């Protein structure tokens, strides 16, 4: 995705549907130069509403859709702003459930205008079949006891840390909001089975040995819906490093009524030799935990005592920053 950005809000009522735009103004802010509203908006995202015509002086190549639809219909209010930003200059890119190519105006649009839809919620190249080789570089993975655990955050919270601490590192997207954020990755989740680990391979290509890979997790080891997209990331990302997710409070997985939350014992106890049949020198180095349904106090003593439990640091990244997670990676 050529960047930097216009972010587009549409009509979205509140910041409850501008996940997207807010993770990119938040972890990328020099990604985006500006938003565009439609009337009705109300997410107020704060970045300075510009015109298309602005926003293309301003050096924006792709309007970006930053806000949720629904899941339904690219309404023709949206299409509207968006066959204007092509006709203007702009790549466009969407995480949504419905594909911008599916609508034969914009695809038609792109076509005359030479510009490009980014569909990035589905793959645009061709995956190999991973090969196990040893890549140079070092690998960082997120792995959970459930879906949204924190992942996502404590891979981009650990980038953010060790940019600013002079550290080579790049956040690898294995999702659309992720790719959104960082303009490349891979939308594993729509990834064909047989190359779902060769498409991390593809994402973590050979780097410099002193570069780290913070790679975005998905799914679970333990959740039976997903637990084969945790496994080729385990595997297609050879890890170097594993830090293991976790929020405490909840009683069963994601969407699984009926389904236990492993412990951290046992997420330890599968993964590191899963993880270990792709690199045998991969460590867990550290725990990242949500404790924000915990009180203060509560989330003190919890993370204390999984750290002298579990022999590694604990931190809830959100309450201090990722920096005891960083100081993890440099054994």
């Amino acid at each position: 995705i050529e960047t930097p950005y216009l972010l587009f809000l549409g009509d979205a009522p509140d910041m409850l549907a501008a996940k997207v735009a807010i993770g990119i103004r938040d972890w990328r802010p020099d990604h985006a130069v500006g938003q565009i509203s439609l009337p009705g908006c109300g997410a107020n995202l704060g970045l300075t509403e510009m015109t298309l015509e602005e926003a293309k002086a301003a050096g924006a190549k792709t309007l970006v859709i930053g806000v949720a639809n629904r899941g339904g219909k690219i309404s023709q209010e949206w299409k509207k702003v968006l066959v204007q930003a092509l006709e203007e200059g702009f790549d466009l890119a969407s995480g949504l459930h419905n594909l911008l190519r599916d609508e034969p105006d914009l695809a038609a649009v792109a076509e005359a205008t030479g510009r490009t839809l980014h569909d990035v919620r589905v793959p645009s190249v061709q995956y190999p079949i991973a090969d196990g080789v040893k890549r140079r570089g070092k690998r960082c993975l997120a792995v959970g006891t459930d879906c949204s655990v924190g992942k996502m955050y404590t891979a981009l919270a650990m980038d953010a840390e060790m940019q600013a601490r002079g550290i080579k590192s790049t956040f690898r997207a294995t999702g659309q909001t992720g790719i959104l954020i960082t303009g490349d990755g891979v939308p594993l989740d729509a990834v064909i089975a047989d190359f779902m680990a060769g498409s991390i391979e593809y994402l973590t290509p050979d780097n410099d040995d002193d570069h780290w890979d913070l790679i975005e997790g998905q799914g679970s080891l333990f959740h039976v819906s997903y637990s084969g997209v945790t496994m080729a990331l385990v595997h297609g990302g050879q890890p170097d490093a594993l830090i293991l997710c976790h929020e405490p409070t909840r009683t069963h997985m994601r969407g699984l009524p009926d389904y236990d939350v492993p412990s951290l014992e046992e997420l330890r106890d599968v993964a590191l030799p899963l993880a270990q049949r792709a690199n045998k020198d991969c460590k867990i180095v550290g725990i990242s935990v949500n404790t924000q349904h915990l009180g203060e106090e509560e989330a003190v003593a919890y993370l204390k005592e999984v750290e002298g439990r579990m022999g590694l640091p604990a931190v809830d990244p959100y309450r201090h920053g990722a920096g005891r997670l960083v100081d993890a990676l440099a054994a």
